């Protein structure tokens, strides 16, 4: 799709198994989801933001199905004010910014 940005650039995702609301962020190096269990193994991590640095669980090779378009990567799981879906997973299913 486009979408334009007069409004947060939310979207569902799917992800083991469940629907999730997040956003796209073009801004993120990385996809960030707030608390949940997610199969497999994870390592910690810490992440920075406009207000500092906060601790993640990094979970590796995780298929994530967004607006329907298939990726699988990397998505860390901590304490994010807002879910978001970072460019490591936005480049996977072709998004660009256009003006
Ligand atoms: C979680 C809240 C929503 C997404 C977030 C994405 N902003 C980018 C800004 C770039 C850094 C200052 C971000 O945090 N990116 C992180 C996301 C985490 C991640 N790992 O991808 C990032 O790329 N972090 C990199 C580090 C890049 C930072 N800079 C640098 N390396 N020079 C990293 N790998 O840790 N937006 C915001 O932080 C903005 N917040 C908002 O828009 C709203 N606030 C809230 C709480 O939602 C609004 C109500 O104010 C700030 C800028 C104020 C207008």
């Amino acid at each position: 799709p486009q979408i334009t940005l007069w409004k947060r650039p939310l979207v569902t995702i799917r992800i083991g198994g469940q629907l999730k609301e997040a956003l796209l962020d073009t801004g993120a190096d990385d996809t960030v989801i707030e608390e949940l269990n997610l199969p497999g193994c994870w390592k910690p991590k810490l992440i920075g933001g406009i207000g500092g640095f906060i601790k993640v669980r990094q979970y590796d090779q995780i298929p994530v199905e967004i607006a329907g378009h298939k990726a699988i990567g990397t998505v860390l799981v901590g304490p994010t004010p807002v879910n978001i879906i970072g460019r490591n997973l936005l480049t996977q299913i072709g998004a660009t910014l256009n003006f």
